[PDB]
């Protein structure tokens, strides 16, 4: 499912360790496109800590941090205010591909796939949860 989107990458950042990406079997997974230095990343990135707490586990979905930072020194310091999961800096190249996969062009942007099918869920996430803090209409999927 994810290999598609993550090629040949098999263990994802954790706070201090790792897990491998087999552990985000049936899960609905979230690539958080977002930089230490992008200004509404400031914002947003709260609003999404809220909802994950309050829905992770209920509502079955991981957030994976793909970072748009191009200083490793900072990405553990960044990486570290947020409670999900990450690829690692030194995967940065998987990240440039994934966002150009998705068309991602700016950022704060989230975009939902389903881990065992691989297939896109939402990709739109980012403005939708802002109007919807509660997940009433999560996963927000697109047309």
């Amino acid at each position: 499912g994810l290999d598609k989107y993550l090629p040949g990458i098999e263990k994802l950042r954790r706070g201090d360790g790792e897990v491998e990406v087999k552990s985000l079997a049936g899960k609905l997974v979230f690539f958080y496109f977002s930089a230490s230095w992008c200004p509404p990343c400031r914002g947003f990135t709260p609003q999404l800590i809220e909802f994950y707490d309050k829905f992770h586990e209920s509502k079955n979905f991981e957030v994976v941090f793909c970072t748009w930072d191009e200083e490793e020194d900072g990405f553990a310091g960044y990486f570290a205010k947020m409670p999900w999961l990450a690829v690692p800096f030194a995967q940065s190249e998987a990240v440039q591909k994934l966002s150009k996969h998705f068309n991602v062009e700016s950022i704060p942007t989230l975009i939902g796939v389903d881990a065992d099918s691989g297939d896109v869920v939402t990709t739109r996430a980012r403005a939708t949860l802002v109007k919807d803090p509660e997940g009433e209409q999560f996963p927000w999927k697109d047309a």
